[PDB]
RNA sequence: GUGGGAUUGUGAAGGGAUCUCGCAGGUAUCGUGAGGGAAGUAUGGGGUAGUACGAGAGGAACUCCCAUGCCGUGCCUCUAGUUUCUGGGGUU
């Protein structure tokens, strides 16, 4: 689909980067880090953070990396969370560290690999990353 | 009428009068429903369709499917949290 609009087409995930969090860039654009910012799609609710999971667009910013990416607000999508995750199929499953990739608003991605695997979740959502993503789990 | 009690404060025994109360319900189920409260509410995707309209740039919507946010009422099969079963083990 490649659109910001994943509620409709992606079953539940438990939320797991409140606002304030801090997670890997799998990328190769020299970022290192990224820093949570807001999601899209969250409608409110009084003294709630908003929160992201698998295949969610956030708002971020680079706090470690080139100085050509810092202090500036950047779209990214996350790959893999440490919150462990109920499946349709009754699978609970989890990854050891959360990470994120820096994409386009159109969901084109900035950079050309990817390193560790990525959720199939987030590879139904966006399909160029699913093209650049070494295994898909 | 019947059965119980009791009369004003100064000793005991008998009678009389008067007054008040009781004289039919108890126990156990299944239901009715006057009146009162009162709740569900929003977004996206598919398809319609690169269609209608428009010189062109551009660019919709309903029946019908599939998900999600908030709210509400519960539940403990799974996953997670909690241990004074001080359960088993280890260690100063
Ligand atoms: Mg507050
Ligand atoms: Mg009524
Ligand atoms: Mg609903
Ligand atoms: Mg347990
Ligand atoms: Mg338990
Ligand atoms: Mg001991």
């Amino acid at each position: 689909k490649d659109q910001a609009n994943v509620k409709g087409c992606r079953f539940r995930v438990s939320v797991a980067l409140p606002v304030g969090a801090v997670v890997n860039c799998a990328d190769n654009t020299g970022a290192k880090n990224l820093y949570v910012i807001s999601v899209k799609g969250y409608h409110g609710r009084l003294n709630r953070l908003p929160s992201a999971a698998l295949g969610d667009m956030v708002m971020c910013s680079v706090k470690k990396g080139k100085p050509e990416l810092r202090k500036k607000v950047l779209n990214a999508v996350i790959i893999r969370q440490r919150k462990s995750w109920r499946r349709k199929d009754g699978t609970v499953i989890y990854f050891e560290d959360n990470a994120g990739v820096i994409v386009n608003p159109k969901g084109e991605m900035k950079g050309s690999g990817i390193a560790g695997p990525v959720a199939k979740e987030s590879a139904d959502l966006w399909p160029k990353i699913s093209t650049h993503a070494p295994a898909i789990v």
